[PDB]
């Protein structure tokens, strides 16, 4: 059933059910959003973007119950989100993916209506004002998301690292050890992207984000999706269950106006 604690994407659990034990789901600065581009606008104030990572900041992955997680060490400032809407050094935390139970929709933010069948987020922290992610998180200058889509297209290279692991995280709370991890290169090669200030898109749904979504998609094919599927969101002597769909839909913007580094 629902609980603070069981939230997932099921039928009693899922996202129209969060507001029950997270009232900040009807929030004013949740996420995602629809990004109406005719209502863009660029802004020449945004600095180039930064983004400088280190394949062995990655340590660990594991399957949370809700996506994967790609952890990092986030001790160092070996690979920082800098630049953009950005004041100061945001340190790489976190990597996850969001899908759908099928191809033609899944991705978390939709633009002018389309849809991707998945979405990645990139999860980054400001240590030059806070202690921890954890802290962070709960400030609105806190944390930094790049979000990239996934577009069903010819097979992408750069996901085998990632796809070699799930049959070791099927259960919820499973990991291994996980280095060596070029993540720079699972962003597109565009770097366009739309900003606004959001939430984190799972409970506790905290308006931390600012958001930094990617125009370009990268590329996934249908077999390499299905694999995602296949991960449980139940862990070990658990009823077995499918983590079939993990992606929120959007939210309204309630005022937020999304601004553009390109024109
Ligand atoms: N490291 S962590 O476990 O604290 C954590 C991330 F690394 C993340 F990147 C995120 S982002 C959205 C989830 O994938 C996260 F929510 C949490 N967890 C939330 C847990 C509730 C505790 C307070 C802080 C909010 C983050
Ligand atoms: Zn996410």
């Amino acid at each position: 059933m629902m609980s603070r604690l069981s939230w997932g994407y099921r039928e009693h659990n899922g996202p129209i059910h969060w507001k029950e034990f997270f009232p900040i789901a009807d929030g004013d600065q949740q996420s995602p959003i629809e990004i109406k581009t005719k209502e863009v606008k660029y802004d020449s104030s945004l600095r180039p973007l930064s983004i400088k990572y280190d394949p062995s900041s990655a340590k660990i992955i594991s399957n949370s119950g809700h996506s994967f997680n790609v952890d990092f060490d986030d001790t160092e400032n070996k690979s920082v989100l800098r630049g953009g809407p950005l004041t100061g050094s945001y340190r790489l935390r976190q990597v996850h993916l969001h899908w759908g139970s099928a191809d033609d929709h899944g991705s978390e933010h939709i633009v002018d209506g389309v849809s991707y069948a998945a979405e990645l987020h990139v999860v980054h922290w400001n240590s030059d004002k806070y202690p921890s992610f954890v802290e962070a998180a709960h400030e609105p200058d806190g944390l930094a998301v790049l979000g990239v889509f996934l577009q069903i297209g010819e097979p992408n290279s750069q996901l085998q690292k990632i796809t070699d692991t799930l049959d070791s995280i099927k259960e919820k709370g499973k990991q291994t050890r996980f280095t060596n991890f070029d993540l720079l290169s699972l962003l597109p090669p565009s770097w366009d992207y739309w900003t606004y200030p959001g939430s984190l898109t799972v409970p506790p749904l905290l308006e931390s984000v600012t958001w930094i979504v990617l125009k370009q998609p990268i590329n996934i094919s249908s077999q390499q999706l299905a694999k995602f599927r296949s991960l449980l969101c139940t862990a070990e002597g658990e009823a077995a269950a499918f983590l079939v769909s993990n992606h929120r839909p959007p939210q309204p913007l309630k005022g937020r106006k999304v601004r553009a580094s390109f024109h």
